[PDB]
């Protein structure tokens, strides 16, 4: 199997992207996000629905907790893909929505930059991080990504367009800040991971301002070339 | 695998230390696991370890659930790393753990929910990581046997008041009764069903300690001897 993670702000289109994707090829399947699901049973999503919960309330009492519980559903769901699926296909792709260093150096480094965590609590999560990945998480290795750039502009629009509740808030500011970091790590990849690998990993960056549910096929033509190029 | 691992399992105070200690001196194939949160109480692991530990006393409905984590986390670290460093050579190589992953969970995070210092999702998702993250090690780090050295609260408390640390001087001995408890429970009625199947049929051992055993535990070590010939 190969491990392609598909990057990106908040609505810039990546579940979308990614429910086109599983659509077009047996070989081809998915990993969602567990962050993703408890946005709305089994005990990990009551634990995400409450801590979610919990997060949005008071973050710099719970963005530790939420960060450790987030990742951990990750590794695990990506485990629970790559051991037990495409079993019966010729060229195998999973196709990964967000990663662990998403989790990482986007999400827990910008609570900790606006600080939700502390000195301690970060440097306990990039210890746990660093060893969570190293115990568990080798086989999830990826062999590229993809980057969905949207605007910070074109974002905010489409967390209107999706027309949650919860996230009708979210200012420019906070939008704002996930791109400049996005950016700094994929596009002008000026950021620096714990991760050697990830210097080197193919990265394919798709503009996605424009809508593309229905005009898709340029793009999904992008990631056939890049897939090869593996 | 050919390493037997050993926990040692006892009250806060109980004399693990002081037996772990002499324990490793009989023996050139016998190795020993300091308990990591007991070092605390210097790499980064003593700098994160010592501010947590401060922070947990200072408020433990705030920082309980985090500092579980890195104690388990910081245990595991030494327990498999131990099983690569040492006994690589020994013919009866056994390794002893001071307290287990076991004693993490089902003594003191337990006891830190039952006590509302963590809420009902803490517990739960600190369980869920534990049940999880010990099943990716199918028999690693699991147990052959388990040392009880089962004393009392007050020898524990007149211990604690000869260990000489006024940082634990007010440590109240109604804290020690409640810990006491969940240690008869789990080492001696055998009552507490957990979630980790092989460890209802781990061998215990229990010993007493109440007394001073320190210039005189040959008697001691013949228990554990004679133990270690059954495993
Ligand atoms: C529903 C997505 C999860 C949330 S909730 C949230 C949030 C909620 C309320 C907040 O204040 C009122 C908030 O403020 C953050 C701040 C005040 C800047 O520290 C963040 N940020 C986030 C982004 S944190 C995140 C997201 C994600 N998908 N994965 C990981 N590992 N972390
Ligand atoms: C992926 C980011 C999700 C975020 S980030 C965020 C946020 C971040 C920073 C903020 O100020 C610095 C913030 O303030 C919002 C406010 C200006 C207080 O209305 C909100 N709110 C949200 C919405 S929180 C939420 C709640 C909820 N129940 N479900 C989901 N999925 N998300
Ligand atoms: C960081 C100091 C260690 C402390 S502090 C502590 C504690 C401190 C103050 C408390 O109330 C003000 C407290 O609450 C008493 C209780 C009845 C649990 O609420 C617990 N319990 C503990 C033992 S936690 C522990 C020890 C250990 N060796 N291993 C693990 N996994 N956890
Ligand atoms: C392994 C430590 C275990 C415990 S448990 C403890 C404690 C727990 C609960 C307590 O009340 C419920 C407690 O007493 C606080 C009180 C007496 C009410 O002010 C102390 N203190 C401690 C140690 S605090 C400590 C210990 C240590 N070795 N070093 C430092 N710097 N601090
Ligand atoms: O080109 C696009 C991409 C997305 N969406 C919609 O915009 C919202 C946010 O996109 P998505 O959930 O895919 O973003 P993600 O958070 O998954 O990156 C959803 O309601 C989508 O149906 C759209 O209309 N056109
Ligand atoms: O036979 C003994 C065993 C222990 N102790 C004392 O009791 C205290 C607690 O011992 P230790 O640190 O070994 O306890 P642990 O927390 O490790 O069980 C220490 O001052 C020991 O010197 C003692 O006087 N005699």
């Amino acid at each position: 199997i190969k491990k392609i993670s598909i990057e990106g702000n908040i609505a810039a289109g990546k579940s979308t992207f990614v429910n086109i994707l599983k659509q077009l090829s047996e070989d081809w399947e998915v990993v969602p996000e567990p962050v993703a699901r408890w946005s709305n049973l089994t005990m990990e999503q009551k634990n995400g629905g409450n801590v979610l919960q919990m997060m949005y309330e008071k973050p710099e009492r719970w963005s530790f907790t939420f960060q450790t519980y987030a990742c951990l559903s990750r590794i695990r769901a990506q485990l629970a893909s790559l051991n037990g699926k495409l079993k019966d296909a010729e060229k195998p792709v999973l196709f990964f929505e967000r990663s662990v260093y998403s989790d990482r150096y986007i999400f827990a480094s910008n609570l900790y930059e606006s600080e939700s965590m502390n000195e301690t609590e970060w440097t306990i999560y990039q210890d746990w991080h660093d060893w969570m990945n190293n115990q568990f998480g080798q086989s999830l290795e990826l062999d590229g990504i993809i980057y969905l750039q949207a605007t910070p502009e074109t974002c905010l629009h489409r967390i209107y367009l999706r027309g949650r509740n919860e996230e009708q808030g979210i200012p420019l500011e906070y939008l704002e800040k996930l791109h400049y970091k996005h950016e700094s790590w994929l596009l002008h990849r000026t950021l620096k991971t714990n991760f050697d690998y990830l210097q080197e990993v193919p990265i394919l960056t798709l503009d996605v301002n424009e809508d593309f549910k229905d005009k898709y096929e340029s793009l999904v033509e992008k990631v056939k070339e890049f897939l090869s190029t593996l």
